[PDB]
């Protein structure tokens, strides 16, 4: 009838219908939608069923053993058979530690979104499939950032969580990232710290987190698990390492009082393999300094800093032919740059980052002909042609293992 | 059996196979290409078959009537029956002087790659469907460009040339863009001018174009006209206005040397509309800042100044983590944007653009429920976040009227 488009900073939803009046096939392209249903994984009422399972677990088992060098064709068969095995006498199967690792690390390759890509090997994975209750959750997960933050050192890592059974008892950090600032919609009209998570900000609230009404208010954990409903906890501070914001050249600009998270770590997501799905398995790696000095800083919808920044400067903030923001924006991000190394937490350039990527692209293309890249994402937030991945043309596909969306829980979940 | 993947930058190329293991539907994504064939509108050899044409024509005229309030049903009628009576009279059929004006707007609506679309309404047609001689080309080509640059005031226009007839007759400008700089590979080594035209350089070489080896000579008009081979024709200087670069606060910047023209029009794309096509229909718009700041100045494969800018400004060019590049590739945008204004020649910062484009997407949505819109391409190739069309997601699909892109006719072109 017609599809939904959002502007992410205006918040505002248009209804397309002239798309109906388009022509041949053409390579209604949904490439500039943020969640597409494509790339989402939703919930379900009753195992997968067999005639559906057994094949993808075959076909992922066929990789996994087709994967090394020396094959080990005894070991792979026993494997096929054992599986199989399994799953007509349970109904589903258990993937070795060895297989959950390559399910991981493969399904991070098969982001087409990650331009961390060439790192992909580089993959810490905690084996949490045995948890079974909320509080030992919070525990892996505590474990997890203290391990991934490695006191500025970050490191990449993963910790899968059992994997969905029934759809009715699944585990799910209800949280979007592990760490994230909240905001609050204050009395006087205005907003105080992530103007974007607002709405889960509430949800805690609703939950009985305790507001603390400020700018950097690390939100907390909203961890479910087996399917019960969620239960709330507050990250132990001393596990939140933070950068304070400070300029090389202007001493006035850590009198903006900013500052930011040194782990970043998606906690929402689906890691689909061999037919198994696991609707909670957070992973982290680490930051790219554009992710906060423009996305996070300069973002309308997020702390939006770029006016006072560039009246800082004595910038013509009123003549947007004067181009301040592209001056401002760069200062901004030099700060984050700046401030990520000075205080020894990993963190690297977008210009570096891209280069990587082309390295990694290269090599995955040698390796086995092809790479899922999401351009759109691929490209930062500034400087985009300055960038080689800018002027490589990419191709777009959803292979698997992979790691899916999925719907907000608070939407689909019966308490 | 397999994808091709280029990457503009090195040009190298890669053979993708790994999407064959992809999964359901989801929204092989060819979002990332440059020119995918369902944006391209090739060659034929025969006429249109009547059965194809005759229902795009009666869409046509049902749009093109169905336009403006209060209906003319009669003329509409009329038309329609004068319309299908000359299809099968002649074969094919000639569109009114008003339909032609309004399907250029409406291509140029429904074109998805173009953030400058709020200015859709505001377009000179220069009628030159009886032309028949190259000659006669490069008369109204060079009446065009004078028009359009009207002494810096840049105006928008497009001039049609005769519609295909059997596919063996097409007009076609070699050229992609009316105005471009060459360039050469010198003897030493090196190479002067635009990197990127190096080889139809060398066509324009072939065809007798005599070169001046320098780092901006215009190229020739490679026209050909009715199906004869290509003729060439060196463009009137008096009629290629340039912006000398100059940096408001660096006055070693006009020592680089650098300038840039002022007319940016495209030249070899093609009209399709109610079934008819325009394989010649050169258009121009204006310039936007970025464009010749950052793709022709900063592009490795163009003219690559990042490296000596960046020197000039006594920046840390060995280190990417110091973003020097984020800082240069400002400096040379204020210096284009500086530049064209001091010169009093059209053009506009990308801030002011992406929020027109946003006012044009949401009229668009309000007046006929969508926006085709390409968001790798509306996003400017720096400060992309920074800009409000980054954060809107778009649809991106093929509408008719439309303008495509056409197999370069040194490939299918016999003498
Ligand atoms: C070693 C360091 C790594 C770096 C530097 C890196 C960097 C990034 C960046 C810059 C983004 C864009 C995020 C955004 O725009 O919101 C991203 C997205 C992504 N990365 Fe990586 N990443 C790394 C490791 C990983 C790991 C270990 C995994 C998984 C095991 C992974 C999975 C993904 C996924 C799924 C996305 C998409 C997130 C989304 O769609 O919201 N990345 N990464
Ligand atoms: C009034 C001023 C206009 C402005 C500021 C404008 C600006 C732009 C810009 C910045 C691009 C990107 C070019 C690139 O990345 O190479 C573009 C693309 C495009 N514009 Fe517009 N434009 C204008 C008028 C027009 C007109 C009058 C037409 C047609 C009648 C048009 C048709 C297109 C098309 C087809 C593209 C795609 C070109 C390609 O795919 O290579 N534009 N325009
Ligand atoms: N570097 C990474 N950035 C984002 C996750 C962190 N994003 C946030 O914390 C956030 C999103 C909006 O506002 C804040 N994506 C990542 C991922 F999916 C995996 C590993 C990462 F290293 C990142
Ligand atoms: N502003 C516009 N830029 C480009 C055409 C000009 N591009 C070039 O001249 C060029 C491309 C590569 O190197 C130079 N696209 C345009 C278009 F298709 C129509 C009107 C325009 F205003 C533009
Ligand atoms: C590979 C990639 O599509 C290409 O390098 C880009 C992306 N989007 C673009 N955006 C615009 N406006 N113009 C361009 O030339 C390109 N090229
Ligand atoms: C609408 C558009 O898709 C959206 O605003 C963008 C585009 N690409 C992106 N690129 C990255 N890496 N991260 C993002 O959040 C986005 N969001």
């Amino acid at each position: 009838q017609y599809v939904r488009i959002k502007n992410w900073g205006s918040g505002e939803i248009l209804h397309d219908t002239l798309h109906h009046k388009a022509t041949s096939d053409f390579t209604s392209c949904l490439g500039s939608i943020m969640n597409p249903k494509s790339l989402t994984r939703g919930p379900r009422d009753k195992p997968t069923p067999l005639e559906e399972l057994l094949p993808h677990a075959i076909e992922f088992i066929n990789q996994y053993y087709g994967s090394f060098k020396e094959a080990k064709i005894e070991e792979h068969l026993a494997r096929l058979e054992a599986v199989t095995k399994e799953i007509e006498t349970t109904g589903t199967y258990q993937l070795t530690l060895d297989e959950l690792i390559f399910a991981t690390k493969m399904a991070w390759r098969n982001a087409p979104r990650c331009i961390g890509r060439i790192q992909w090997s580089n993959l810490q994975v905690f084996d949490a499939r045995n948890c079974s209750t909320a509080q030992e959750m919070f525990q892996h997960i505590c474990r997890h950032i203290l391990y991934a933050t490695n006191n500025g050192n970050i490191r990449s890592a993963i910790t899968v969580f059992p994997q969905r059974s029934d759809g009715k008892h699944d585990f799910r950090l209800w949280n979007s990232q592990l760490i994230r600032y909240a905001g609050y919609q204050m009395p006087d009209g205005t907003i105080r710290g992530d103007a974007a998570t607002l709405e889960f900000t509430q949800l805690c609230i609703d939950l009985g987190w305790k507001p603390r009404y400020g700018r950097f208010d690390v939100l907390p954990l909203v961890l479910q698990a087996d399917g019960q409903d969620p239960e709330v906890f507050e990250i132990p501070p001393d596990l939140v390492l933070e950068v304070t914001m400070e300029h090389p050249k202007y001493e006035w600009f850590q009198e903006l009082g900013l500052k930011w998270y040194a782990l970043p770590a998606v906690a929402n997501m689906l890691l689909e393999v061999g037919g198994l799905e696991f609707p909670a398995c957070p992973f982290n790696g680490w930051y790219m300094g554009t992710e906060i000095g423009v996305r996070d800083f300069c973002d309308t919808q997020r702390y939006n800093i770029l006016e006072e920044v560039g009246r800082r400067m004595g910038l013509e903030t009123h003549t947007l032919a004067s181009l301040w923001k592209d001056r401002a924006v760069t200062e901004i991000n030099v700060a984050v740059l700046h401030s990520f190394q000075k205080q020894n937490v990993t963190i690297m350039d977008h210009h570096t980052a891209s280069e990587s990527f082309m390295k990694h692209m290269q090599n995955e293309y040698r390796a086995r002909g092809g790479c899922p890249a999401d351009w759109i994402w691929l490209v930062p937030p500034v400087s985009g042609s300055i960038t080689p991945v800018f002027h490589q043309e990419m191709l777009n596909y959803v292979l698997s293992p992979f790691y899916y969306y999925q719907i907000e829980p608070w939407k689909t979940h019966i308490w």
